[PDB]
């Protein structure tokens, strides 16, 4: 150690370098999603003229039929006319057709993951400088190096940023960022970790086929769209201020689901292959899961909780909300991006977790969580696992 | 705690400035390491022969000499394969330049990056002497194919593990992921009380394999380096006195992306596969940043010359040990660990510097050194890869019994 013009001459067992205190709270949110606005409604009409099945009327009306029961208003698209024109292999059934995708993806993933980023670094108000830790998730194409230092050159972050980078997860991945950015943030002291999810349809869009009955249910619910949170333990008063602390974290791969929800990333690009009821599966064993989690805190009813739900689709919100018994306000947040952005993959439940703050500011609400101080964030998806944060809500100030 | 269980909703310890669920006090550390290499062992000597009939390239006398030189100079004795004759016969889309071959290459690595890890974990598991259900968390990198559900569910159920493990799984990271797993288990390990984390790096070469070019030098290059292979890692705080001993703490874990380095190393998965682009002399990049990105945290442990302290760095060809080693002055005998997983098992990826952490502790037995690190007692384990990301994390081995 250097001292002036001369020198001097750590942690024998102990640890040489500290940890937080408190617990990793949510700082802000931010979201982004692209241009091109899908009307659900005549989705069908686009997608089989664009992918050459006019003459496929059946498939076209049980694809209509999936639209019209889907929950969703609208989507947002990077894919349009002109790129799709011009990557026909994009618009066939299997032919291959992964370059053309990659090229895409490894492009716009980045690019909506900036967006996504700067917006929640907005709201925080710090400087980018601050950011220690980038995590990041995407099912959008893979490349080296990996989107997360793609977007953290985008940013301009510090070289020296600590990176975590999980690429093909799936839609569970949105409650992993968080569960990583958790022990990150309250495992060293000043940390701030900057946690993202950005998803594009670019490698798993393709033509309908009635030999692929799962492709069709893919191309009705999927949509783009990048979410970014920023994580850190013991705010700093009058310059940070936290929305959610993150108190627990865990998952679990559920009993008889193996093969349940299978991803293949081929030269055609990739492709899902479902094997079971995951409705069902989930439904069944939610309540277990969770249970032992609410008895850490002595909540003893699911309904003085508050929820982020991953809208997978409407039938896994309609059959745990019965389940659960659950009022039917306690889905709505997920209902909503649901609505209005389709299924973002692991994006998703981010969105539905900035939607639960936005409905509790414009409904005069107590806390951040829609009144309720204790709440669940959860995510699923392949292998069937379910992974779930426990978030306590901070005090909202009422009008 | 219940403390009686009377009033739940507020003796919990979860509030703003406490936590509901206890993290670690000590440093992570590091509670055994096992390892694992496919049977098909192929000599370096006499590599080329059968690499040139495989791929069919006989007819390219002056590529194979040039080849055979590499390979000559490549510092490795012999590297172990999953691949063999049979298989890569089975599968000739594999034996050509570029042709489509993703979805053959996919449907090998899928099956044997599991299998490989199953393997080392199962050593380390084995070492550590706990049951396998206290395991928490799985950490786990590769860079050879990708599914879903990905490689670290597939090892956790050839494992047995419990079915509410904590997982991270880290896809086509490339040969900085050994360290990479570690700085993640570090973080995972020290934030959760009891936590035991197995943090695992498993590789196989049947993505990246393919026909020599004459227009892809830096790629026959690669093909001289990479082999197969898998170590697993027990990762955990707060040892427990009579049934657990550290090897070594961790205290500290960064990385950085050096000065005008981009482009340097470039991994595209294509129809054909991984292909790999290294457009900077990659060691020349690395020789010149690694002392300042580590000076700091030299000066912190109190060492004043590089020779103080022990190293565990990713054998990613010979020239990288040649060349920071001739930098940092270093002894021979700081880098001979290295040397010998060079020259016994090849580049096998993000798990060879995991190999060499254990080669550092085997080197300490069967010297009567008076610490797992050879006799020092302040380390650095070093990976590198894409986006010319260095990651390092600073190793306290613990003391040796000597006799
Ligand atoms: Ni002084």
């Amino acid at each position: 150690m250097k001292h002036h013009h001369h020198h001097h001459h750590g942690s024998s067992r102990s640890r040489l370098i500290a940890q937080a205190v408190g617990p990793a709270t949510v700082l802000a949110m931010g979201k982004a999603v692209p241009a091109n606005v899908f009307e659900q409604a005549t989705y069908p009409d686009f997608f089989f003229n664009i992918t050459n099945s006019n003459d496929k009327p059946a498939l076209k009306a049980k694809f209509q039929r999936i639209c019209d029961k889907s929950g969703i208003k609208k989507r947002h698209f990077y894919l349009d006319q002109k790129i799709l024109e011009s990557n026909p292999a994009m618009c066939t059934y299997m032919e291959t057709s992964l370059n053309c995708r990659q090229e895409i993806a490894v492009a716009q993933v980045p690019k909506l993951a900036k967006e996504a980023s700067m917006n929640a670094i907005k709201e925080w108000g710090r400087p980018k400088s601050e950011i220690t830790h980038i995590v990041m998730a995407t099912t959008s194409g893979v490349n080296m190096p990996g989107a997360e230092l793609a977007t953290a050159k985008l940013l301009g972050l510090r070289p020296n940023v600590r990176r975590v980078m999980m690429y093909q997860q799936g839609c569970f991945a949105g409650a992993t960022v968080l569960r990583v950015a958790k022990d990150l943030a309250e495992n060293n002291a000043g940390a701030r970790v900057l946690a993202i999810c950005s998803e594009v349809t670019a490698v798993t869009f393709r033509a309908p086929s009635e030999t692929h009955i799962d492709g069709l249910v893919g191309s009705a619910l999927f949509g783009d769209g990048a979410a970014a949170v920023i994580v850190g333990s013991d705010p700093r008063p009058g310059i940070e201020r936290p929305i959610y602390e993150m108190h627990w974290a865990g998952e679990m791969v559920l009993p008889e689901s193996d093969g349940a929800i299978d991803g293949h990333l081929t030269e055609a690009g990739l492709v899902f292959h479902l094997l079971k009821d995951v409705p069902g599966l989930i439904t069944k064993n939610i309540g277990g899961f969770l249970k032992d989690t609410k008895n850490l805190v002595g909540a003893s009813s699911w309904n003085e909780l508050f929820w982020a739900v991953h809208p997978g689709g409407p039938a896994i919100l309609d059959q745990v909300e019965a389940k659960l018994e659950l009022e039917k306000g306690k889905f709505q947040a997920s209902r909503d991006i649901l609505s209005d952005y389709g299924n973002m993959s692991s994006a998703s439940v981010l969105f539905v977790l900035d939607r639960v703050r936005e409905r509790s500011l414009e409904s005069n609400k107590s806390t951040f969580g829609e009144g309720s101080e204790w709440g669940f964030l959860i995510g699923f998806g392949p292998g069937l696992t379910v992974e779930t944060l426990l978030l306590r809500a901070l005090p909202l100030q009422q009008a």
